[PDB]
């Protein structure tokens, strides 16, 4: 954005400070959205992209988290089979299912051995297990279940070291409000992941692939309600409201087989990625009560995709530079 460079070059407030050219222009960014919408993943991406990121030794720290998530995923599927009354493809997998629970049951924390890897591999290749997997909207299953289970052989190797993508795919139970700092285009970002005064911008995350998920309340509806409060809150009048319609990769896969009408019974468009995503975007943007005063800046994201997040965050920063710089202090 040549317009961004020009816009920021119009500022003169550094001149009022003795060492103004060395001062830090600060941007305060609130990262919001329902649980599992992708907030932590965006935080990790900011570290990877703008701060070098996740070194091998750092990645190693996530090994047992990867194991934990993998064990949780397969157990979720196996348990759901009993509830949905889905039989194993090969009755022999029943012994493996039992063994899964024996091994997870006796251990202290996530782990992986050859024996466990074999049990999980055989379960995951079984046709009943796959049929239950494909009905995951009917229970609660980690988004990254397939990612880890399909790569089990690599993850189970004795000298396994998690990759960045392995780390980005983890589900980690975070609580409270976490602040991270990073500098990009010479802006000093202060990012708060809320699981606020002077907020320059809000990035609001939505899991697109929640549309067909729940117990007796639709997860997308809840995200809408939450965006509604936020977008029209008086405190955020001058705040740039950025909307990340996230998990577009998972959404693209689901929409082929699971109709949007599950979420919006009135939807009468085609069940294609293009029409259904557009419709969701319109549903969210329509919650904006001040359409003549405030614009929503919407992006379709895959938060685990570093190149996608770098591209999007670049566009978001140019919007901030063009609209909000005058409200950003020097420190
Ligand atoms: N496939 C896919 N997985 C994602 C995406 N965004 C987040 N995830 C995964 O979804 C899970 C929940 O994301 P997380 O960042 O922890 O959500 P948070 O509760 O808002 O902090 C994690 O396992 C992430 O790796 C996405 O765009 N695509
Ligand atoms: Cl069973
Ligand atoms: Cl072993
Ligand atoms: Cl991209």
């Amino acid at each position: 954005e040549d317009k961004a460079a020009v816009e920021r070059s119009k500022m003169i407030d550094r001149n009022l400070r003795e060492d103004g050219e060395k001062a830090a222009r600060e941007v305060k960014l609130l990262l919001l959205g329902a649980g599992e919408s992708g907030k932590s993943t965006i935080v990790k991406q900011m570290k990877i992209i703008h701060e070098a990121g996740y070194s091998e030794e750092e990645c190693k720290q996530y090994k047992a988290v990867v194991y934990s998530n993998t064990i949780q995923s397969i157990i979720a599927i196996i348990r759901a089979m009993g509830r949905l009354k889905i039989d194993f493809g090969d009755s022999a997998r029943a012994d493996d299912a039992r063994q899964l629970f024996v091994l997870a049951g006796a251990a202290e924390e996530g782990f992986m051995t050859a024996e466990l890897a074999g049990v999980i591999k055989r379960l995951w290749k079984d046709s009943g297990v796959q049929a239950c997997f494909n009905r995951s909207r009917e229970y609660q299953l980690n988004d990254s279940a397939a990612y880890y289970l399909n790569d089990l052989d690599r993850i189970a190797q004795p000298n396994y070291i998690p990759t960045q993508q392995d780390v980005l795919r983890t589900r980690v139970k975070t609580t409270g409000i976490v602040e991270t700092h990073f500098t990009f285009k010479d802006l000093h970002f202060k990012m708060f992941d809320v699981d606020f005064e002077g907020v320059t911008a809000i990035i609001f995350c939505v899991a697109l692939s929640d549309y067909d998920l729940v117990e007796e309340m639709n997860r997308m509806h809840e995200s809408m309600k939450l965006f509604d409060s936020i977008c029209n809150n008086k405190c955020f009048t001058d705040t740039s409201i950025i909307l990340f319609l996230n998990k577009k990769d998972l959404f693209e896969e689901k929409i082929k087989k699971s109709p949007l009408t599950i979420c919006y019974p009135e939807y009468a468009g085609s069940n294609t990625y293009e029409e259904a995503a557009a419709y969701i975007q319109c549903q969210f943007e329509d919650l904006n009560k001040r359409k003549d005063t405030k614009e929503i800046y919407t992006h379709f994201t895959c938060a685990t995709d570093t190149k996608n997040v770098q591209f999007v965050f670049d566009a978001v920063t140019d919007v901030i530079i063009k609209n909000n710089l005058k409200d950003c202090g020097l420190f």
